[PDB]
């Protein structure tokens, strides 16, 4: 028998290999920064200085032969390819006429984007998040935002993952027309231009590669030599901890929806769909795709865009085509992929799409049952209410009434129930609808008591402007505030109201508010009570479950209430009553 091979650690790259190459110290185009290989190139060097060397070498991973070849001299480099990520016990064997001798086992690491090479993520969750035994068939979704790792200081390990079934990652941009991005700030448009250099229009890219895969997180044990870092590596480790969790990339959103309006041309859909397939093959931890087109028919960030004739049909076609593509991935991998979308719930948004047609291809519709009222104007109202509030005029709820100027309402009022009922009215099944919960408030200032028609209901007042404040209090953009900020600075420990604010609740609407009479500051949000109501409502209607925007803004109260709401209606048996969904 020849001399047992001795592995040259330095010459074998310390046995660290990767199916993906990611630029860590530079920023350029997505295709320049990211290279994915179906087979990792393995290169291992071993030495046989003393004694004989032998004729043939064999390389084993956990006892299974993965490479073989001839031995020449005292030095042999074993170069081969391997397609499965993970950790393996590697042995190298040398053979001749007299027999074989094996090296001692040593661990080889082959990185892949499923996280197979990673240990389960260590969590650091706010203990205010309680423990629940909610049926795993019930959807409990939330959005994690890429940029939350900056000022918001909210990282993947902070997510109450055991209280979630779906994590939607916001947001994946589409290269092309993106003038709406300029409204964001922080040089975000420039970043997108850079990402899209070398990328064709209508293909997806990563907006912020630093946050996505470059940034070293010490809680995840990231190093210089770590082939994948950032949010993505942490999400990979999270999948190792929670294999049944669904992590889905969210494409678009409010300021990244511009390219969607060019999807009336099927060629652009084709380009997009192909890029998504490539994206899902490259980033294996993702379990499907979420489409947040805001909005088919118009009413989005770009005022000059929207086609009420063609957008809805295009949206439907997009879902059909994405489902075909996902079926291909399912055939190729044996995995199951989900197709979802977050949609507007105003009557004027819903009427622009035949969701009965679209939903046959989809797993879930995330109904954006929030942003009903807000700081964009000076009219108070419940931003995320289940039902029509006390402040509403006669016939406003159903839309058959008349406004202040004698002008008829053009459709039903913006409420969660009105939206859900319109979707059910189209023929969308309840069990594919997911009800939206707000982890944020919208707000005004200058709603002083003198402006109120009903002295005890600030929703009957008039504002002078948007809510202002500091990021310490959860105000990241004027008119919007983190739920945890509302709790810490307006509500206090038991909703007593602090710092000049008083707590109020509209039992008709199922909607809370805080109101400071002196400053006229008014905030509309979801609280424990309203979320309990939403949960009860979702269970009664047989909805798929609940989802939320955005997890970083919760202190645990909202997600807790989501679970407790789903904890606390039989088929129709008889006529002679109000038939209703």
């Amino acid at each position: 028998a020849p001399t047992a091979p001795s592995i040259d650690m330095y010459g074998s790259n310390n046995l660290q290999f990767s199916k993906i190459e990611l630029a860590m110290e530079t920023t350029s185009g997505y295709n320049d920064m990211v290279k994915y290989h179906e087979l990792a190139k393995i290169k291992v060097k071993f030495n046989q200085w003393s004694g004989t060397s032998g004729d043939t070498y064999n390389v084993y991973f956990d006892g299974v032969k993965v490479a073989t070849g001839a031995i020449t001299g005292s030095q042999t480099t074993a170069s081969f390819e391997y397609g499965q990520g993970g950790l393996y016990q590697m042995e190298i064997e040398a053979c001749d006429a007299t027999g074989c001798s094996k090296s001692a086992p040593v661990e080889i690491t082959i990185a892949d984007t499923d996280g197979s090479h990673l240990k389960p993520l260590t969590m650091n969750v706010d203990p205010n998040n309680k423990s629940y035994n909610t049926d795993p068939s019930i959807v409990m979704g939330t959005y994690f935002v890429e940029w939350g790792i900056y000022g918001r200081d909210y990282t993947v390990d902070n997510m109450p993952v055991d209280n979630l079934t779906h994590i939607l990652y916001g947001f994946i941009p589409i290269c092309g027309p993106n003038e709406s991005v300029k409204s964001v700030g922080g040089n975000s448009f420039n970043a997108l231009q850079t990402a899209c250099r070398g990328v064709n229009d209508y293909e997806v890219v990563i907006h912020d590669p630093w946050a996505a895969y470059q940034k070293s997180f010490p809680q995840a044990g990231h190093e210089y030599s770590t082939p994948i870092k950032g949010n993505y590596a942490m999400l990979m480790a999270l999948k190792q901890r929670n294999p049944d969790l669904k992590i889905i990339p969210s494409i678009g959103g409010w300021t990244l929806s511009d390219p969607f309006y060019d999807f009336v041309d099927k060629k652009n859909r084709d380009t997009f769909v192909a890029s998504v397939k490539k994206f899902l093959k490259t980033w294996k931890f993702y379990d499907g795709v979420d489409i947040d087109w805001m909005f088919p028919g118009g009413g989005g960030a770009a005022a000059d865009k929207g086609d009420p004739v063609n957008d809805g049909p295009a949206y439907i076609a997009l879902m059909r085509e994405l489902r075909v593509m996902l079926d291909e991935l399912e055939a190729e991998t044996g995995r199951t992929y989900e197709l979802t979308s977050a949609i507007g719930v105003g009557y004027d948004k819903i009427e622009d799409v035949d969701y009965a047609d679209a939903v046959q291809y989809m797993d879930y519709i995330f109904a954006m049952t929030y942003d009903f009222y807000g700081g964009w104007n000076n009219v108070p109202g419940h931003q995320t209410a289940l039902y029509c509030g006390s402040f509403m005029r006669p016939g406003q709820c159903d839309g058959g009434g008349v406004d202040e100027n004698g002008e008829p309402y053009k459709g039903p009022a913006y409420t969660a129930d009105n939206g859900i009922q319109l979707l059910l009215a189209q023929g969308v099944p309840a069990n594919k609808l997911v009800l939206g919960t707000a982890m944020y408030g919208r707000g005004w200032e200058g709603v002083t008591p003198d402006t109120l028609t009903d002295p005890n209901d600030p929703m009957t007042g008039t504002a002078t402007g948007k809510l202002k404040g500091s990021t310490a209090q959860g105000v990241w953009e004027d008119g919007v505030i983190d739920y945890k900020g509302i709790k810490s600075f307006m509500l206090g420990a038991n909703n007593t109201g602090i710092n000049g604010f008083e707590y109020g609740y509209d039992a008709q609407a199922e909607a809370p508010w805080v109101w400071n009479r002196s400053t006229g500051e008014l905030i509309t949000f979801d609280d424990h009570r309203s979320v309990l109501a939403k949960g009860n409502y979702a269970k009664s209607l047989g909805l798929a479950g609940l989802f939320s925007w955005e997890i970083d803004a919760d202190n645990g109260d909202i997600l807790n209430a989501m679970h407790e709401g789903m904890a606390g209606t039989p088929p129709n048996r008889r006529s002679h009553h109000h038939h209703h969904h």
